[PDB]
């Protein structure tokens, strides 16, 4: 075995990625399947580092599109395998809810738009992904036709973060009343507070990863939790305005 | 059901943090190190969480400052039990850089300070912390007479920020070059790329936690690394500008 075949299964997975090796992706998720306590985890730990690496070496011009794209399909192979893993954890139960959730316009990004999808599929709630590209309009004609209780917007590139910004108005406009969930990896509270929540009434919550989107939507729906998560949030982000010199 | 000493070693800390018992700190703190794979984990995992907490309650006036000072106490004695474990850790064998850190002029916070003081020196890097409450002259008095490779700025009030931003510029007029290195609980990115940066022509990098400084303070002082991390996150910085409307 090449040497790397012999590092620690975690290193093994980053390497993997950084590479587009896509022989020893099932075998070495299995083997980091059965060290973390939940699949999540190795999404959300190795998977999502490797993908960081990638990330930056094509930022630095080390890496390439080309290249940034056999990456992806390594992921994609990673996350796919564990998928059941996930879905075999979700015994009884029916719906708490449902979510429109989709990859704004302009953007193709979706690796993980997918992930909390996923999650929040095997959480008993409805999540219907209108995919990636999706016009505001589409987003809110279809919420309506749902009857959705929250709608999710992932992002990942610069231009996103205005069509977030463009939904929420757009959403108000309309005279929605629904939680708005904001994400993506270039989505920072920040700019959630600073140039997304203003242009909406109803809630406009930041959430940072998929593992954590439970918690919120949990709280979002909850009549006992509701009215106080929304305004401690509210007034979380009326605080970072503060800060960023208002 | 009964007392909080039969759960989770982990959920029993965040117990003791929150109503400063400091009875069971060691004992509890020694089971959490036998679990985690280094005892910083500790620290960033179960410790930092109830400090969190603890944040919270008094942020809602569920919690009083004479009640947030004893869980300080708590999460002090657990640091300070877990120092040696850290000593014993590592020790190379030489210096690999000097770092001057101190947490910036009318704020008194430290807990975090001297966490990254900690896990840096175990490193190999030889730290002067000047405190907490320091001054712009004396950080830059002790840079230069220290010969400092880097700066370290601790802040957790949003003042503080301010400062920050204060001695950045004051570094730039004494013309410094070294790295400067933005930390604490109330320091974010944006901030740090939208307020901070700008201000001074060396680096500045906003680390998010003690453990991910020593990959940052290693690029900024290699050789090799140093001008390709330096511009991915000038640039990176760069963006985060543009999204926040600016
Ligand atoms: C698991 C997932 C891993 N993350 C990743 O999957 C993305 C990785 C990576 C390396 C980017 C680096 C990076 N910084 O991550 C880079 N890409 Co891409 C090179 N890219 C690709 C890949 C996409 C394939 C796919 N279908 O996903 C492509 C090769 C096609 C690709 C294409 C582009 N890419 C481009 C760019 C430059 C970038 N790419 C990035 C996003 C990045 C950040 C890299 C960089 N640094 O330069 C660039 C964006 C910079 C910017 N600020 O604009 C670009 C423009 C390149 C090009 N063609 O030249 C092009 C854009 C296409 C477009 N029209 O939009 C990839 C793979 C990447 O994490 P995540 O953060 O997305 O999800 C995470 C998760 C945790 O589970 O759930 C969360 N979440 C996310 N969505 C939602 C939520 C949470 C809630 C509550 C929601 C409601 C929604 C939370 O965010
Ligand atoms: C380990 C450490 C845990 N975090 C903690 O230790 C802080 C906990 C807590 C509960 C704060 C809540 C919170 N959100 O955390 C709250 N404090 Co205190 C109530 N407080 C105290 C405690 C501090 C004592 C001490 N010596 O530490 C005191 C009781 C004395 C205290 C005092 C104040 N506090 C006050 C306030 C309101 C707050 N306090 C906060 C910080 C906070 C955030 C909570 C809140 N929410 O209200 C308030 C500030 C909000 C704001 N935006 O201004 C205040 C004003 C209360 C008063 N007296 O009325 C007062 C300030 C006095 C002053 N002059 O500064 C405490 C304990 C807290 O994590 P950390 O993030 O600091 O370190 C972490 C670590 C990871 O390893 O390394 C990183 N790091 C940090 N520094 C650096 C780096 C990394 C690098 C690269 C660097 C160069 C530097 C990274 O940040």
């Amino acid at each position: 075995q090449a040497e790397w075949r012999s590092w620690e299964v975690n290193k093994r997975l980053e390497y993997s990625l950084v590479k587009g090796i896509t022989e020893f992706i099932e075998q070495d998720t299995e083997e980091a399947r059965q060290q973390a306590t939940r699949p999540i985890e190795v999404i959300e730990g190795p998977l999502m580092d490797g993908m960081n690496v990638v990330g930056d070496l094509f930022g630095e011009g080390k890496m390439f599109l080309p290249q940034v794209v056999k990456s992806a399909r390594v992921m994609k192979q990673a996350v796919a395998y564990l998928e059941p893993f996930i879905e075999a954890s979700k015994e009884q139960g029916k719906t708490n809810g449902k979510m429109v959730i989709a990859t704004v316009k302009g953007d193709v990004h979706d690796i993980g738009k997918n992930i909390v999808g996923v999650v929040l599929q095997c959480n008993n709630y409805e999540i219907v992904d209108l995919g990636v590209m999706v016009p505001a309009e589409k987003i809110l004609r279809t919420a309506k036709e749902v009857n959705a209780d929250l709608i999710g917007l992932s992002g990942l590139i610069t231009p996103s973060l205005d069509e977030m910004v463009n939904v929420a108005k757009e959403m108000e406009r309309q005279g929605f009343t629904i939680p708005l969930l904001i994400g993506g990896a270039t989505t920072s509270k920040a700019h959630t507070a600073v140039k997304i929540e203003q242009n909406y009434s109803g809630p406009t919550v930041y959430v940072q990863n998929a593992s954590r989107t439970v918690g919120v939507v949990a709280a979002l729906l909850s009549d006992t939790q509701r009215d106080d998560f929304v305004a401690r949030t509210r007034k979380e982000y009326e605080t970072v305005r503060i800060q960023h010199g208002r």
